[PDB]
């Protein structure tokens, strides 16, 4: 009676992958954290979805959609997005994998990646860009829901 979506959250260490997932799962922001996956049931456009979420193998090759996360005060995390996308394109053998680019930590003032750099990168890949804060919860639902919608756009 519900539809499963297998989602994988990738990106450089420290960008807030666990925090974003924990925000989705328990509606709270964890300052310090620690080895498995999470399930969440959520209605998205009138469909009961069971999200199966891996934070950071089986999931990489069977994942249906990817959140590619960098932090907006970590220029290197942003630069490394290319490596994460090439990896995904390799291990799914397609140039057209459901994916959302997420720029996390928007609450922080120390901002070294501009919204234009990020908009440019996402436009080049043909994917949505969503800005988030795991701390304030801004954008978190939006990122996961938009990923579900990209998966649907691609396959039944
Ligand atoms: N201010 C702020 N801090 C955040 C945010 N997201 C995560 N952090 C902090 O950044 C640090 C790293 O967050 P994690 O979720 O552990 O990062 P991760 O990407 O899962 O790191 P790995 O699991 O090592 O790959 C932690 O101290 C978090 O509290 C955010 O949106 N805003
Ligand atoms: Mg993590």
């Amino acid at each position: 009676h519900m539809t499963e979506y297998k989602l994988v959250v990738v990106g450089a260490g420290g960008v807030g992958k666990s925090a974003l997932t924990i925000q989705l799962i328990q509606n709270h922001f964890v300052d310090e954290y620690d080895e498995d996956s999470y399930r969440k049931q959520v209605v998205i456009d009138g469909e009961t979805c069971l999200l199966d979420i891996l934070d950071t193998d089986q999931y990489m090759r069977t994942g249906e959609g990817f959140l590619c996360v960098f932090a907006i005060n970590n220029t290197k995390s942003f630069e490394d997005i290319h490596h994460y996308r090439e990896q995904i394109k390799r291990v799914k053998d397609s140039e057209d994998v459901p994916m959302v680019l997420v720029g996390n930590k928007s609450d922080l003032p120390s901002r070294t990646v501009d919204t234009k750099q990020a908009q440019d990168l996402a436009r080049s890949y043909g994917i949505p860009f969503i800005e988030t804060s795991a701390k304030t919860r801004q954008g978190v639902d939006d990122a996961f829901y938009t990923l579900v919608r990209e998966i649907r756009k691609h396959k039944e």
